[PDB]
């Protein structure tokens, strides 16, 4: 804010389920889809949502937390996950839940 916020040390982010217009995106299971989308069967024919991805609730809105470690191991995956925010125009937040841009993330 007209001060030194030259980058940060963000290591977890939260894609809000609420748009830049302040209204909540649909379907309400969008958060559940992004888990499935990166899941796999764990050799026992049950799906296993990967650890780098979990639902939340904040201010009553659902939203999806994302671990930045996934970018180390599969940067393409996390990239496409970030892009989904820009798609539905969701408020990209950080670990505290301040509204940020994706440039503050995929450059660490």
């Amino acid at each position: 804010g007209m001060g030194t916020t030259e980058k940060s040390g963000i290591k977890e982010i939260i894609i809000q389920g609420l748009t830049r217009a302040g209204k909540p995106f649909r379907p309400s299971d969008w958060v559940d889809r992004m888990c499935s989308t990166y899941a796999s069967f764990g050799a026992d024919r049950k799906l296993r949502y990967s650890p780098y991805l979990k639902p939340r609730v904040i201010e009553g809105v659902r939203c999806l937390a994302v671990d930045l470690k996934l970018k180390d191991t599969n940067p393409e995956g996390f990239n496409q996950l970030m892009h989904f925010a820009t798609e539905n125009q969701l408020n990209i937040l950080d670990a505290e839940g301040n509204s940020i841009d994706a440039a503050q993330v995929t450059e660490i």
